[PDB]
């Protein structure tokens, strides 16, 4: 027994919206007063509740997206004298006066703040500035450079020093970009090349300008209170501090006495300084923070995590350690075993035919699949680059696995309507991944021959 209205205050709906619902649930109302059965008691109460929580999902959709937006990180990589340190040197010294390093730093700049690494894996930086000097063109740091960063996930400028000389050639590099895979924007492509110089710093500007918008194109936003987390950017023993270890914060703010777990690493924040000088008992999202109180060196890449107190820190801390002397022990064997199969395990054959196929996003991502993979067959295993090719996948692929056996790996482009359909009715290894490496490490579980 209950009058339509009191279910409405109850609940904490008012009337308009419940008589609403009833009016599509299918039940009669002559007015608001009217009577219903609780078997109606509920019958609301139920299918009232899952849209009740269902909106509590999309306020949560409420929380992510209007989140403020939070400083890229870009970070540099090239060649040992393309022109890293000096363009580096060039983009730290605004502060004329406006100084121990915490492994980044800070160009606060009219249209927004970037910081941009200064260091010697968690994934720490939105962004990659391949630097290709104009002159030696692409050598073999820069590959690896960014095969590296293409598996990061990490988006990719190319920038081109040392051109106020009189012998660089800028399409050479545009060039070899080309035929690489990475066609540059101005022909037609997806890459991004910025001719810069690092001594007078053209180009620097607009380098600064151009990450902004990769910036604004994904909106980079981190939200304060999350539970804090960063990454460990570095590590060391402080010879008067003890254990010093630079950290960026990726979501969170950390606040002096918070406890932290980094990897086997834990500690209570008793200090955090910033580049400028200045300490602070705040660090937000994109803050580079030299951290104090730690009891162990970190590891780098090593994600730092907040907890209550000290006790979880050192379950954590042991949790992720008595894994890992857990495998060593594992190898502490493995090694004793094949390490000597063969010495150099030589006379033993090499033959296990690892099969696969990669379609790509691009050609100037899919020869960093395999640049990468080309590294790893060290394993008994060598392993099979069948055909690869740009794109979505075939059913005949699907049919080519077979004769193949070879399994089918994307990255950048996801399956289509029944190759999925006929990709797994048909006993073929389909798999999509989201960031390079993640189709890559998956590539490890293959040596293990796929049983
Ligand atoms: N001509 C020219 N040379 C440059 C410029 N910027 C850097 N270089 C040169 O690049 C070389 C390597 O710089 P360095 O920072 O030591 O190496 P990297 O950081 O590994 O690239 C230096 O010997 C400089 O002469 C530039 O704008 N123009």
């Amino acid at each position: 027994k209950v009058r339509i209205y009191q279910l409405a205050k109850e609940l904490g709906m008012e009337c308009q919206e419940l008589l609403e619902l009833l009016d599509q649930m299918g039940v009669a109302y002559k007015s608001h007063a009217s009577t219903l059965e609780e078997k109606d008691a509920e019958a609301v109460r139920e299918l009232v509740k899952e849209q009740r929580g269902l909106q509590e999902k999309l306020a949560e959709e409420e929380r992510r997206k209007s989140l403020p937006r939070r400083p890229p990180v870009v970070v540099i990589m090239g060649h040992v004298d393309h022109g890293k340190t000096t363009l580096l040197d060039y983009l730290r010294k605004s502060r004329i006066a406006e100084t121990q390093h915490v492994g980044a730093f800070e160009v606060k700049t009219p249209q927004g703040t970037v910081v941009f690494i200064d260091t010697p894996g968690a994934k720490v930086a939105d962004i990659a500035v391949i630097v290709i000097a104009a002159d030696d063109g692409i050598m073999p740091q820069t590959e690896e450079a960014i095969a590296h960063a293409k598996a990061a996930g990490a988006k990719l400028i190319f920038a081109i020093n040392k051109i106020d000389l009189p012998q660089a050639d800028p399409e050479k590099v545009k060039r070899q970009l080309m035929e690489r895979g990475f066609v540059p924007e101005e022909y037609g492509g997806d890459a991004i090349v910025i001719p810069i110089s690092a001594k007078t710093g053209q180009g620097v500007q607009d380098l600064l300008e151009m990450i902004l918008l990769l910036a604004e194109l994904e909106d980079y936003r981190a939200d304060p209170n999350a539970e804090p987390r960063g990454v460990i950017l570095e590590s060391k023993l402080d010879k008067q501090a003890g254990i010093i270890a630079n950290m960026l914060v990726q979501e969170g703010t950390f606040r002096v006495g918070d406890y932290v777990v980094a990897g086997e690493a834990y500690g209570r924040i008793r200090a955090m300084m910033d580049a400028d000088g200045n300490q602070r008992k705040e660090a937000g999202p994109g803050s580079a923070v030299q951290v104090l109180g730690f009891q162990e060196l970190p590891h780098p890449g090593d994600v730092v995590e907040w907890v209550p107190d000290l006790e979880a820190a050192k379950e954590i801390a042991e949790e992720r350690k008595e894994e890992r002397k857990a495998r060593e022990e594992e190898e502490k064997a493995r090694r004793p075993r094949t390490m000597a199969e063969l010495l150099r395990a030589m006379q033993e054959e090499g033959r296990k035919e690892l099969n696969l196929i990669l379609r790509a996003d691009t050609q100037g991502s899919l020869e960093a699949i395999q640049h990468i993979l080309a590294r790893e067959s060290t394993e008994d295993v060598k392993i099979n680059i069948l055909l690869a090719q740009v794109g979505a996948p075939t059913e005949s692929d699907v049919l080519l696995a077979q004769t193949a056996n070879a399994a089918i790996l994307a990255f950048g482009v996801n399956p289509p309507g029944s190759v999925k359909k006929k990709a797994e009715e048909k006993g073929v290894l389909l798999k999509t991944f989201r960031i390079i490496y993640d189709l890559v490490d998956e590539v490890r579980n293959m040596v293990k021959g796929q049983r």
